[PDB]
């Protein structure tokens, strides 16, 4: 089971530098944004990431938020990416949760985290370009060292 501790504003980055947001269909998508068009688009790029204690601890357990229409939280049912339209619960009865996302720091940096799925095992969060859009995907680790599956959480320390 969880417990919410706390909830903290944040801006998520791929490994290319482009921050997390969220477009006018609800998509999670990524894009170069210097600090003005961050600013500009501050309801749609300021992620609330929210850390719970774990019965089981198997890493750092996160939600990830955002205030739009209402407030929507990220969510990898079925294992598909989407944000939901419900706020970061005060508990959460199971072992695992669509909602529920283990937040690890890669060995190789202090800077660079991971996002593994607690419902599916083995699976990530991750920046994949479809077409011309860089998408957040929810994916099995490809490869060692895979870059894709890798984010810079800035909550300013």
């Amino acid at each position: 089971y969880f417990g919410k501790l706390e909830s903290k504003l944040s801006v998520i980055r791929n490994l290319n530098d482009q921050v997390l947001f969220i477009d006018q269909g609800n998509r999670p998508l990524f894009e170069d944004m210097t600090d003005s068009d961050c600013r500009d688009n501050a309801p749609r790029t300021i992620f609330i990431i929210s850390m719970y204690k774990d019965s089981q601890p198997r890493g750092m357990a996160v939600t990830i938020s955002v205030k739009c229409e209402k407030i929507s939280t990220l969510s990898c049912e079925n294992k598909i990416i989407s944000f939901k339209e419900m706020n970061p619960p005060d508990n959460i009865k199971d072992t695992k949760s669509d909602i529920i996302f283990f937040q690890r720091s890669v060995p190789g940096h202090d800077n660079k985290m991971q996002f593994e799925s607690s419902s599916y095992e083995g699976y990530f969060l991750a920046c994949e370009k479809e077409r011309d859009l860089f998408k957040l995907i929810l994916k099995k680790e490809d490869e060692l060292g895979d870059r894709s599956i890798m984010f810079t959480v800035q909550n300013e320390d």
